[PDB]
């Protein structure tokens, strides 16, 4: 359930955040603050965006809230508090050597073993050795929010448990059952812990109740999740009794169930449908653009970073810092510039497959990340043509057409789909239909042009004694 989580004041495990922080901050009456910690600055910024508390990365939290302010009190004055964090060089094999590098080179470095986390070991050691540190953290925070917990390493887990068990801080933990990852942390809590309430959320939780309800109707497994409303507002059915341009005018100006001034996305199955639709719409005063599928639209491990590199290469106004926000950790501008220097070699005149291959190797080597050869192939293909450029564009486009595939993992405010694109009555297009119906946050329109689809909906409604699932206009 959703509102149950909101009512829940204690330690929480969620299997798959901004929602709970907003609520908890509202009803907080005390002086205590919250902290939200992510793996990436991208994830942090996204939270800080929708909101005296701490919102930042794991590494920024332990460095700024624990290590820097209290290392001298814990270890003595000969330890620095103006050290530099370095992710790339100055790796080491033991805690004592890490202490040496910090003490003598003024560098907060990393273990060479990715399963060990020097910063978090250091932070825990400092808490255990400094009353002042414990008193600060104790009186500062009442709750900490932690993202992607399945990727947390053993030392992160040790610190968070200590915060919970010694400094009386509640934990709100989100994850999904990364080189540092110890999945047993999160799994262990799920299977064994007695001091957490535990919830499971489906992928469409983000959506408004009407959109959750509709999308949950179609799979036998999610039907039980449906919480019927007396009336439906945000999922709408419209007849295909007029051209798409008239349909759009009816939705926006006549019935005003769509806002033409907000983001509006039409989902199709194929490029040729998008062309058809654009050929009409843009001749009738609209201005839609089709965002093509690209070779990087595969579920590959490094898809996100690879798309960022392409964005940077092809758009001279795109900032290297936005690329860097997607990299795990809290890299200094100095290190980001070392990454920039590597990537900039893709900008030489007459770039070719050989050079590109070399850049990719240099980059992912530096990031200590394994690269699939088929990723190199897909990346190189995008580099060597302008065919897919619009998909990596920096411009903001309000009115867009996507295939359901290109739309995967994206979120829009308003979405139009066409029933005849999904033959779910014959158990076809069922994953695509779930994806398509859950892209929208606030408004979903179904062009109802498929008799078997609509009959199928009515059949399920009768079976479930549902009276309202979609608003017909």
């Amino acid at each position: 359930s959703r509102e149950q989580i909101i009512k829940d004041g204690g330690n929480i495990l969620v299997t798959a955040l901004v929602s709970k922080i907003e609520a908890d901050l509202k009803e907080n009456k005390t002086h205590y603050s919250i902290a939200a910690v992510t793996f990436t600055n991208k994830a942090a910024k996204e939270i800080e965006g929708r909101l005296g508390n701490f919102i930042g990365t794991n590494d920024g939290f332990v460095e700024s809230e624990i290590i820097r302010p209290f290392i001298k009190d814990a270890f003595g004055n000969d330890y620095p508090d103006n050290f530099t964090a370095e992710y790339f060089d100055n790796q080491f094999a033991s805690y004592d050597k890490g202490l040496q590098v910090l003490k003598y080179q003024n560098i907060l470095g990393t273990y060479s073993n990715p399963k060990k986390n020097f910063k978090f070991q250091l932070a825990l050691d400092i808490l255990k050795k400094s009353l002042v540190a414990r008193q600060y953290i104790f009186s500062k925070y009442f709750k900490i929010f932690i993202d992607e917990y399945q990727d947390s390493d053993k030392d992160m887990h040790n610190l968070f448990m200590y915060l919970k068990d010694q400094l009386k801080i509640k934990l709100f933990i989100v994850g999904d059952p990364w080189r540092g990852a110890e999945p047993e942390n999160f799994n262990g809590l799920i299977e064994n812990s007695t001091d957490f309430n535990k919830y499971h959320l489906t992928s469409n939780f983000r959506c408004c109740q009407d959109i959750q309800n509709y999308s949950n109707l179609f799979n036998e497994e999610t039907r039980s999740l449906i919480k019927e409303k007396n009336e439906v507002q945000n999922v709408i059915s419209i007849a295909d009794d007029m051209p798409i341009s008239d349909i759009l005018l009816k939705l926006t100006e006549e019935k005003q169930v769509l806002n033409i001034e907000a983001e509006l996305v039409i989902l199709v199955r194929r490029r040729n449908q998008a062309i058809e639709i654009m050929k009409e719409l843009n001749e009738e005063g609209f201005n839609f653009i089709f965002i093509p599928q690209t070779p990087l639209d595969r579920a590959t491990p490094n898809a996100t970073l690879l798309k960022e590199v392409i964005k940077y290469v092809k758009n001279d106004r795109y900032s290297i810092y936005d690329l860097a926000a997607e990299i795990v950790g809290n890299l200094s501008s100095r290190e980001i510039k070392e990454i920039q220097k590597i990537i900039n070699e893709l900008l030489v005149p007459n770039i070719n497959q050989v050079l590109i291959n070399q850049v990719l190797i240099n980059l992912f080597a530096k990031l200590e990340i394994t690269l699939d050869t088929r990723e190199i192939t897909a990346f190189t293909e995008v580099m060597m043509t302008n065919e897919f450029d619009i998909a990596f564009d920096t411009n903001e486009y309000l009115h867009k057409i996507f295939t359901v595939h290109s739309a995967k993992g994206l979120e829009f405010n308003q979405v139009i789909i066409t029933a005849s694109d999904y033959n779910v009555h014959y158990n076809r297009d069922t994953n695509e239909h779930y994806v398509a119906t859950t892209r929208a946050k606030d408004k979903l329109i179904v062009i109802m042009d498929n008799k078997k689809y609509s009959d199928y909906i009515e059949t399920l409604m009768k079976e479930l004694k549902i009276k309202n699932i979609i608003k017909s206009i």
